[PDB]
RNA sequence: GAAUACGUUCCCGGGCCUUGUACACACAGCCCUCACACCAUGGGAGUGGGUUGCAAAAGAAGUAGGUAGCUUAACCUUCG
């Protein structure tokens, strides 16, 4: 819906934690890049506000995210 | 050491020929996946003038006109 506008929603819904996953169906080094961006848009953009991270996994076909706020 | 193919519609492989083709190493052709950057174009709240047009107001210099104030060497002086 917009270019680089993800950090907005979590905050709007006043909260504490979450769980956020994505597909990891990289076909033996094919979907690399075209599927490894649901992440690098986090760690990069996640310095500055009340948002933080708790844990991270990558098994099966879904990589769940755990988030924290103060 | 002998009971003895009635028959070639049939990709061990080739010739004659025909239409195409998403063909020239030369035969076959209807997405499942994405924040997509960054240079080029089409826009585009407002800003701003250029050059100003338009409804006017005000009008510096100069040029011209009027003019009872004021002032003055050549001319006429009647001589006021
Ligand atoms: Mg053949
Ligand atoms: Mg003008
Ligand atoms: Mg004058």
């Amino acid at each position: 819906q917009e270019e680089a506008s993800g950090l907005k929603i979590l905050q709007e819904w006043k909260y504490k934690n979450a769980v956020i996953s994505f597909p990891i169906k990289t076909i033996s080094g094919r979907d690399v890049g075209m599927e490894e961006n649901y992440t690098v848009k986090f760690e990069n953009d996640l310095v500055g506000s009340d948002l933080r991270i708790m844990q991270k996994l990558k098994l099966g076909n879904e990589m769940y995210f755990i988030v924290s706020r103060l």
